[PDB]
């Protein structure tokens, strides 16, 4: 009891066409949001009834007098709706929320490798001491949409809530005195160091040209400005302030 | 000719319905595992035969008298089956094994950015010496499912086989002696360091408040306990043991 | 009303079959590249016309007398074509250029975790000084396809354009003199350090067994050989050259 559609020709093709209107044939009305345009439905005998065995649906996502917008839905026997393609082209697997081009509710296993754009940012060349834990940096650079290291000379602005890994280093001067730097939230070191869900640390150093370092790992909020510098001005005097990046840098990587 | 299904009105829709049973119309039997519920088949003349030119199948994944579980399969002329949606809603691309929500047998190329949960964990605040290469840590924290840094005070348990990048640092005290720490597998440094598929290193330091560092990068196994500490009890007396994380930390990131 | 296909039996199934040939039934001719084999088309009334409301198409990608190759196309009302499955099985979401098994033209959002192969590589055991900023390394190791750290003893070769995070450390000897190492592009430090789109830094050290470190973050070109070493022979004499990896390493991770 198959259904065959056979077409011979240079430009002709076979079509199964499912059409939907509201109203009647002589008085049709426009499709409304949520209306099903049509579906391919599979059903299987289990011994008692014809059970849902998957389906492929086209469903309106806008009233058609405004715009023709639809989604495609793929359902399986068992889980139900498994995949959705929205009118924007965004795809959801395991979710109907199609915010990004691909949205997976669950884990993803890839046998090969993944390439993508990665948000990261840097500051280079500590040129002066602005405030406790706030160096002024000679330049910044960044990639992606999560971090902005170029707008402000005194830090990197987090643009999106997320998890970040941060390392700041600066060279000690020639005095032989103990120096250190620390990563801070707009110069507030305790705001990061006191959290139970982060790593925050820093070392001391004294040998000329060696690094003191500070590290941070954890979540940050949109509009947070991350800074780094000496804890106090008198210690800043014993650190190297100059343009070359080898004198000191901050590096921020978006981890998730 | 084209097959058109046209539906008007407020409640109904156009539906191509494919139904499958075993036995006969008189003696219907339940669908069995591997039975095809139905399909949309595309065929094309190549001069010799009507060749497989793509198809969308619904197939039973279980005897329906047991459970109604189906998959949807998308095949193309050339590679054959290309994508599968199992009864769990899990999707395989280039593979029929749908362990996770999405599984890709191959590489993935993304033009934008990817957000997900990234497994990482930390120990902070080395407060006593437990054993060679094992500090007791005041607290731990972790994110995700691969690393457990809270159950035990003397290290982080690797919960999933994978690749990890680990850095451990600790401050020298005031003795002036050369000190160091090392990352180890439950106190066994050699079990990590002697492998030809890993990075393992460590530095010495002596300046008060300077950091001695140890690094590892490589695969670890489920149930591994990663520790870090001084190599012998006598050197521990020359390292800083106290609660604040700037005195010492261990950080573990899952890389793959 | 609905179109029902129903089949009872153990061998056959219910199937909509769309067949395409060129020529005529009396003289059929092979399908040609670009020919539509068939489609499942949805259409909806918008007030004045039956508008395209999504469709699933099978389309030839090759002249069938050469080879049977098709793609499957998923179109929604609004964006038009949203997903392509090429004859290779490669899937494109928002792109028809299906270079990898899965290609996404946009961002990806995953609620869980992603596992994949990660390109990374290392060099261990600085054994001798080959030239400025080029140590010879006793061994290397790598995983993935972006980086080769074993073919050349003097560095890691970048095999794919990408963004890389690199850290090089080496132990100071016992001279008491200031020492440092630097990461370089086959010995050329300036080729990396002078770029406005990268991080490049290095520290000094003098304590025996402590690390001098150099760091890099940024894009690199295929065929780049990344080296690390002392800036001149007389400073190499003041660094530790020996086989154990704790004497010196280089670590490279592909970031994107
Ligand atoms: C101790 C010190 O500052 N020495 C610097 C060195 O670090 C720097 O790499 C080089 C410029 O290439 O200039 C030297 O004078
Ligand atoms: C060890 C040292 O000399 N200096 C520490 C400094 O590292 C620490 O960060 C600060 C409290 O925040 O307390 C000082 O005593
Ligand atoms: C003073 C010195 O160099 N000590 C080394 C130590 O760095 C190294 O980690 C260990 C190997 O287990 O062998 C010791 O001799």
């Amino acid at each position: 009891d198959d259904l065959n559609i056979r077409t011979y020709g240079a430009t002709e093709t076979s079509s199964l066409i499912m059409l939907r209107a509201r109203g009647t044939a002589s008085a049709p009305a426009a499709v409304q949001t949520g209306d099903r345009l049509g579906g391919v439905l599979f059903r299987g005998w289990n011994g008692t009834a014809w059970m849902g065995s998957g389906q492929i649906l086209s469903v309106a996502e806008e009233n058609f007098t405004t715009a023709v917008k639809t989604n495609l839905q793929f359902h399986v026997g068992g889980a139900g709706e498994a995949m959705r393609i929205s009118n924007t082209g965004n795809v959801g697997i395991g979710t109907t929320t199609t915010t990004e081009k691909l949205n997976v509710q669950g884990n993803v296993a890839v046998s090969g490798e993944i390439t993508s754009v990665r948000s990261w940012g840097i500051k280079r060349g500590p040129t002066s001491f602005s405030a406790n834990y706030i160096n002024v940096w000679n330049s910044g650079y960044h990639v992606g949409s999560s971090i902005d290291c170029t707008t402000s000379t005194t830090g990197c602005r987090i643009l999106k809530a997320g998890t970040y890994e941060i390392r700041c280093v600066q060279r000690a001067g020639t005095s032989g005195n103990s120096v250190y730097v620390g990563i801070a939230l707009n110069g507030d070191r305790t705001a990061l160091e006191s959290r139970n869900d982060v790593l925050w640390n820093h070392s001391h150093t004294a040998y000329s040209g060696s690094y003191t370092e500070s590290n941070f790992m954890g979540t940050l909020s949109a509009n947070d400005l991350i800074t780094c510098g000496a804890p106090v001005n008198t210690m800043a005097a014993d650190l190297v302030y100059a343009v070359p990046a080898y004198n000191g840098t901050m590096q921020i990587k978006r981890v998730d």
